[PDB]
């Protein structure tokens, strides 16, 4: 906060997703159904591009799910994660790596805005 | 119905996705599980993309998840929305937009059609 | 085993994804959360290319989620689906397609490896 995209880290030169870590920590349960975790970190995207937020696999396989979230090429606003423990209690620890980053292409289309 | 993709329209000029509503009021509970939601829209898609229906977030923050679904370059069907309740009871009005769709560049590969 | 990604194919020319089957007979039941099925397929993939690995849509209606994937450009592991049952107990027979892999192309930035 507010930290831009450039501020974030890849695992590996070949790693498709920037790692997004929650400055929180926090608990989830089953019961509480999707919780948007903040990271500090704020668009907009570089241009001609749009993001996608997906779960780590390790992270997934232990039980907290990402839901893929959308993000807009000039969207300012902080970037959350959207998460659900899906069976278990699940407890994200601060600065954890918990989703992931990817930037697409953002395709024009003459669709109106409406 | 029939309604073709350029009929969708975008929430912002930077909006990455093409907003998809539900053409019937639709009430989901968590033991349903899996429901396909029509949108009255169909395909096919621009050349050389193709499509992924992604939930809006305020609506999986709202405890609708919507199971990301590829839609094909040349699918002339409905699209429609793979959506289930997560927790709660979820009901969807006629009209409120419950996904989006989002183009990507459909890479071409030597892979053999089976 | 080991299969490259050369060896999947397509349902048709205009599909997007290529499919995946599980090399193994699975049970799955709600309360097994997410579980990782063996592909018998391995990275990497095309240059300037990642993947995400998505479900079918006929298989999410099923009942079967599988959990978006991001496969990284120089990953050469197995490939493996992330898949939980949503509510019912889901039967994955040895050799059924339950999960789609898409190419995206995988855009550069200055991001720093960390
Ligand atoms: O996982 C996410 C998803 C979205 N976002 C932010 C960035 C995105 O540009 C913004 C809007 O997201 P979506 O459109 O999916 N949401 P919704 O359609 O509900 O809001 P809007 O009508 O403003 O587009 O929310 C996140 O921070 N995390
Ligand atoms: O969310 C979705 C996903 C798919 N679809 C449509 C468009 C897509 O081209 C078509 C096939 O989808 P997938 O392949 O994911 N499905 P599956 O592999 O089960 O069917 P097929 O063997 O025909 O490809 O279903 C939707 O309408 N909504
Ligand atoms: O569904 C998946 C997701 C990932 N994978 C493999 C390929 C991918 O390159 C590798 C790493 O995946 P992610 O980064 O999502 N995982 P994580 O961040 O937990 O591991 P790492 O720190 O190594 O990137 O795991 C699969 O086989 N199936
Ligand atoms: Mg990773
Ligand atoms: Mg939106
Ligand atoms: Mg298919």
């Amino acid at each position: 906060q507010k930290q831009p995209i450039s501020k974030l880290t890849r695992a590996t030169p070949g790693s498709a997703g920037l790692d997004l870590c929650s400055t929180s920590h926090t608990v989830l349960t089953p019961e509480m159904g999707p919780q948007a975790l903040s990271t500090g970190i704020y668009g907009p995207l570089p241009p001609n591009t749009f993001g996608l937020i997906l779960g780590r696999s390790s992270i997934t396989m232990k039980g907290l799910q990402v839901y893929p979230g959308v993000i807009d090429n000039d969207y300012t606003g902080e970037i959350k994660i959207m998460a659900k423990a899906v069976n278990n209690i699940v407890t994200v620890s601060q600065g954890n790596r918990i989703a992931q980053l990817i930037l697409l292409p953002l395709i024009e289309t003459d669709n109106k805005v409406q």
